[PDB]
C-alpha cells in the first residue's frame, strides 16, 4: 500500500499507471492525489505520504528541508496547451500574441484575428508545474512577458481555476476562454492552439513534437533541467518534464514498495503507454539515470 500526492499535469497517466501497476503479483497499491505541485512539495516535506510529485523541480537549495535526503526522478514529460472555447476560430498564436494573452492584453478575440467575442483569460490560482513552466516559456518568448517565472506569478488579469482541470473546466464552461493545460486536458469541446516555435513552425502539442522540445535538455545533479522555448525544428514549444520525489532514506518497509512501483512506472511497458494520454515516453539517456536514481533509494 502507498499513496503519493502532486502535480496535476501527469496525473491521467500515473493513474493508470498506478492501476495498471496494481494488478502484478506483489506490486503495491497506490493511491495518487492530484493536489498540484506546490501542494505535492509540501506533503512531500511534511512527510505525510511516500513520495511527491512536482513538474516544479527541487534544488540544491529546497533539499535542506528534506530531512530523510531527497531522490528526484523524472518520470515522463508533456506538452503544455493553449486550451481555448470558440469554435470555428482556427487559433494560430504567435509568440508574441502568445505572451499578450496570458498577460492579459487581448480582451477581444478580434485582436487574434478571429470574430468579435469579449476573451476570458484563464489560468491557475494553486501552486503549479504546469505555471511554473508555462511561465517558464513565457519569459523566453518575450520580454513583454514581465511576470517572471514560478509555481505562482502575479497574473493582472483572468480566472483562476483549481489544477489542470479546474482551469480545463472553466474553458469548457465559457464561450471565449482561454487557459493554459497540459495535452492530456485537450478534450471534449476544449481545443489546442497551434502555437508558433523558434523555428517558425505553428504546431500543436502532440508526442512528437514533445519529443522533440525534450530531447536535448541536459539535466542537473538532481536529474532536474529544462528547455522553455526550443530551437529544435518539429519541436513544441511549450514542454517540461515532471519528476516523483522520493526519500533517500527513511522510507522502512515502505522502502522496496517504493522501489518497485517506481521501477515498473520506469519499464519500457509502462512508459511505452505514454502516448495514449499525449504524453512523451522517456528514453536514452533521460530513462537511465531514472532508474539509476530509483536503485539508489533505502
Amino acid at each position: 500500500r502507498l499513496s503519493g500526492a502532486g502535480a496535476s499535469f501527469p496525473s491521467k497517466i500515473y493513474t493508470r499507471w498506478f492501476a495498471d501497476l496494481a494488478k502484478e503479483k506483489g506490486a503495491p497499491r497506490v493511491n495518487y492525489q492530484a493536489v498540484g505541485s506546490g501542494s505535492g512539495r509540501k506533503a512531500f516535506i511534511d512527510e505525510t505520504v511516500n513520495f511527491g510529485a512536482s513538474d516544479d523541480p527541487m534544488k540544491d537549495k529546497d533539499i535542506a528541508k528534506v530531512k530523510r535526503g531527497l531522490v528526484q526522478i523524472p518520470m515522463t514529460g508533456g506538452t503544455i496547451a493553449f486550451g481555448y472555447n470558440n469554435p470555428g476560430c482556427d487559433l494560430k498564436l504567435t509568440q508574441q500574441k502568445a505572451v499578450e494573452v496570458a498577460m492579459g492584453q487581448v480582451t477581444n478575440w478580434s485582436e487574434l484575428g478571429c470574430d468579435d467575442k469579449k476573451l476570458t483569460w484563464a489560468h491557475r490560482s494553486d501552486g503549479s508545474g504546469t505555471t511554473k513552466a508555462f511561465t517558464n516559456s513565457m519569459q523566453a518568448f518575450s520580454k513583454t512577458w514581465t511576470l517572471g517565472t514560478g509555481k505562482s506569478v502575479a497574473w493582472p488579469a483572468g480566472v483562476g481555476g483549481k489544477g489542470n482541470a479546474g482551469v480545463a473546466g472553466v474553458i469548457r464552461n465559457t464561450d471565449g476562454a482561454i487557459g493554459y493545460v497540459n495535452q492530456s486536458y485537450i478534450d471534449e469541446n476544449v481545443r489546442a492552439a497551434a502555437l508558433q516555435n523558434l523555428s517558425g513552425e505553428f504546431l500543436k502539442p502532440s508526442v512528437e513534437a514533445g519529443a522533440k522540445a525534450l530531447n536535448g535538455i541536459t539535466l542537473d545533479e538532481n536529474l532536474a533541467g529544462t528547455n522553455p522555448n526550443p530551437t529544435a525544428k518539429g519541436a513544441y514549444p511549450i514542454a517540461t518534464l515532471t519528476w516523483i520525489l522520493a526519500y533517500e532514506n527513511g522510507n522502512g518497509r515502505n522502502t522496496k514498495p517504493v522501489k518497485t512501483a517506481l521501477s515498473r512506472l520506469l519499464s519500457d511497458e509502462y512508459q511505452d503507454k505514454a502516448p495514449s494520454l499525449g504524453f512523451v515516453p522517456l528514453k536514452g539517456d533521460i530513462l537511465e539515470k531514472a532508474r539509476g536514481a530509483v536503485e539508489r533509494i533505502g
